[PDB]
């Protein structure tokens, strides 16, 4: 089981099929469309992840023929928003599928984030989150990396997607190739707006020094860094 | 003589003072405010080189005293564009200084740059363009690195400025510490504006690929690769 639930009110019902991959059936979205997803536990294995995010029945990539989530009150997720509330860290070792209607992906995990060889399919934009997301009213506000030291590390094997992607931490590390449509790396600790933007930054106590290292395959990159006086070091 | 002017209406007055540091006398400024310097050789060594575009006398830090350009009729330049019209690569090896007002400094040289140890003082905004500046009735309209397949090498001593930096270039490769503002680095053929936006690009026939090693002191980097299917390394 390397995804496990919360066993609230946003803990979405995951299962395993076939040869260990595991699909989810995402909490009902609200208002602004955000699917509002809680974990224990999130890691993603060789075999894969799906995301039910489908108004009718069809086939999967990663897991074969799927009903329709029948939590999707007639409309579709537009934000899959993946968060960690335990202290467990993340690793993603394969590919995470949005099955049906193709929306925004998030996982957010504060105590870090681990990505090797893991892939991004039907996502417009996925964002990987070594923080917190913000909520006023159970409304999403933004997120968080404030008062975080943890690591967004990516691996050797890489990170692939047809989309936008987001890398957001106190600190990258990466060492394989990165293929996406556009990359945007926003390191130190900092409050972001739903898009984001940098709203406030602080300056850590001590260098927050992030790395890159292999390849960006991608037509546009930006690396934004914070933390007052730390590198970028390629 | 590192720096050596063009014969023509375009090419200025250049002096060697001191220990080698070479003084250059830039030609008035057009109704755009742009100086626009032509050259048969541009290149720069440890004593540096400094652009006199000062409305008065004073103190340049690279030089010691100048007295103010005359050819400055009153106005100081807005753009000091440094241009190789000869088949000669630049080599930068040294710090360039703006003495008196600040301004804008590009050097275009299509042939090849490669900066070790180079630096911009009192520069709002600094380009380094492997390409040809392009005029339409002696006005600027942009930037070409159409057709051109030659690099921009930024040694292992590095680059520093205080303002913003332009690294525009079929294939980068860099080796050294970038310290500015802001760093952009666009490579492959392109067509640019004037405040370089990407207007147009070809696909290379065979890839231009770009390296970058080594650290960039900077809060905000942006790299933008259009050759289709090439990489950038790190």
């Amino acid at each position: 089981n390397g995804i496990v639930p919360d066993a609230g009110h946003q803990g979405p019902d995951v299962s395993a099929v076939n040869g260990g991959t595991q699909v989810i059936n995402i909490v009902t979205p609200n208002n602004e469309g955000i699917s509002h997803n809680q974990y224990q536990d999130f890691n993603v294995g060789k075999p894969g992840a799906v995301f039910n995010n489908a108004l009718e029945a069809g086939q999967s990539q990663l897991a074969g023929h799927l009903n329709a989530n029948s939590n999707l009150n007639g409309q579709a997720a537009s934000l899959i928003l993946n968060e960690v509330v335990s202290r467990n860290p993340s690793f993603l070792l394969g590919q995470q599928e949005v099955f049906g209607i193709a929306a925004e992906y998030v996982l957010s995990n504060p105590n870090g984030i681990t990505c090797d060889g893991c892939g991004f399919i039907n996502t417009s934009r996925s964002s990987l989150v070594v923080g917190n997301p913000l909520f006023e009213n159970g409304q999403l506000k933004g997120y968080s990396t404030l008062n975080n030291t943890n690591l967004l590390s990516l691996g050797k094997n890489g990170l692939n997607t047809t989309g936008l992607l987001d890398l957001i931490a106190p600190r990258i590390d990466s060492r394989g190739k990165i293929t996406a449509a556009e990359i945007s790396a926003f390191t130190g600790q900092n409050t972001f707006s739903q898009h984001f933007d940098i709203l406030s930054s602080q300056k850590p106590v001590s260098a927050l020094d992030s790395y890159f290292f292999g390849s960006m395959q991608s037509g546009r990159i930006r690396i934004i860094n914070t933390a007052e006086g730390s590198g970028v070091k390629l």
